[PDB]
């Protein structure tokens, strides 16, 4: 078995091997690279994904989300306070302030102490969610608005054709801007490009002790476990290293910069903070290898999770059993 202790793999292909996007993650998935949850792909140095951020200050962000927590330093939940839209250029003027701007440090290793120490007592505002993209439409090499879709996989695996679409997003973030426990929406895939600022932390636990994780939540957030049988898709929980290290939860770290690709596999759970001023582009995907997890995939009910239309189908056909109870969830 490949990668049996289930660390974080780091690749670098050639201009070659860039060509064929689902190849090189079949070949990723060869070395065992999927057992960590997350891989780091660093771009062959003749790559760019646009030939300059010059010109993106224009940008609005409609809906910036102000994270406030709750709870302890090592154990936290966020809820997100909408607040008034402002451009891309307002919002790095902002981040770069001195109530928001990144502290001095010595390091990562000092900011990540610091993020995890003072996290809580401050709520920093957080550009997420954003439909777009900032590849060029000339950029033929892993270009996150020109993937495969889901549905068509989905079409190619099991001959069935379905409503939806598939489409990018954008994330501005400034220090202290945090992404909760979770895995994707079905279980998917993810890949972020890290555009151009400062970086992005990641914690992961393997896909195979996922479990290990949410046995853990249920106990440390006992009334939202009580609430839903499935309370990270809720995306607002945080625990911290120190407190998965203390209840014996097998998980990674590590540090994306920008220029830098990461992908998100089936059922691996990761959370995050940025450094500091960033954007960050994302999207789901899937392969073969995926559909089997779709199947199994948790669900919220409960009807906080709401999610997109393109969901729908996917509960619908890979999942008819629960698709009533979720339906009502979403209405
Ligand atoms: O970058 C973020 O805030 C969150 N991103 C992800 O969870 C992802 O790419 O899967
Ligand atoms: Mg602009
Ligand atoms: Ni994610
Ligand atoms: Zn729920």
């Amino acid at each position: 078995a490949q990668n049996p202790n289930c660390n974080i793999m780091i690749f670098h292909p050639t201009k070659e091997e860039f060509n064929d996007f689902d190849k090189y993650i079949a070949y990723m998935e060869s070395q065992g690279a999927h057992r960590a949850g997350l891989a780091k792909i660093i771009p062959p140095k003749e790559w760019k994904a646009r030939e300059t951020y010059d010109n993106i200050s224009e940008i609005l962000i409609a809906t910036p989300l102000q994270q406030v927590a709750s709870g302890r330093a090592g154990v936290f939940t966020q809820y997100h306070k909408k607040k008034k839209a402002m451009t891309v250029g307002e919002y790095r003027h902002l981040a770069n302030s001195k109530k928001y701007q990144t502290p001095p440090h010595q390091n990562f290793e000092d900011l990540e102490r610091k993020y995890w120490k003072n996290r809580i007592y401050n709520s920093p505002i957080y550009g997420a969610d954003i439909s777009g993209s900032l590849f060029d439409e000339n950029t033929k090499q892993w270009n996150l608005g020109h993937l495969g879709t889901i549905q068509d996989l989905l079409e190619k695996e099991c001959g069935v054709v379905i409503e939806g679409v598939n489409t990018p997003y954008l994330y501005f973030g400034m220090w202290k801007t945090t992404f909760a426990w979770h895995t994707e929406d079905m279980d998917l895939y993810s890949i972020n490009y890290l555009h151009l600022g400062e970086p992005k932390t990641w914690y992961v636990v393997p896909p195979e002790h996922g479990q290990r994780l949410e046995r853990l939540a249920r106990e440390l957030f006992p009334g939202s476990s009580r609430g839903c049988g499935a309370f990270l898709r809720h995306k607002v929980a945080l625990i911290s290293p120190t407190v998965l290290k203390e209840n014996g939860i097998p998980f990674n770290r590590i540090t994306q910069e920008a220029g830098e690709f990461m992908v998100t596999f089936p059922y691996g759970y990761h959370a995050g903070f940025n450094h500091g001023f960033n954007c960050a582009e994302a999207i789901n995907f899937a392969t073969p290898r995926w559909i089997d997890y779709g199947k199994m995939a948790s669900q919220c009910s409960c009807g906080e999770a709401r999610v997109t239309f393109s969901m729908d189908a996917f509960v619908r056909i890979l999942q008819p059993e629960r698709y009533d109870l979720w339906k009502r969830g979403q209405d």
